[PDB]
């Protein structure tokens, strides 16, 4: 138990840190941003959402 | 909450300040001015008002 050293390092997880990013301004009404928590929903095909 | 600084300045609105402007004098009866509150109404086509 005490005479055996460690077996190295194993990768645990690559996280996906979700802190809010900055904003740029295009003055274009079709450019939208979620200020705070939320995601847009986008459908590959028009019929099936 | 407290370790994060601000994100800059965002344009709020360009207002349209409506305080009365000064008047010039032409001594011509066809030149009109609205002293106080109100607008003239002008129509592009004579038939449609």
């Amino acid at each position: 138990a005490k005479t055996t050293p460690g077996g190295g390092a194993q990768a645990s997880q690559v996280a996906q840190q979700f802190h809010e990013g900055s904003s740029i301004y295009t003055n274009n009404p079709m450019d939208l941003r979620v200020s705070g928590t939320g995601f847009f929903a986008v459908a590959k095909e028009r019929l099936t959402p």
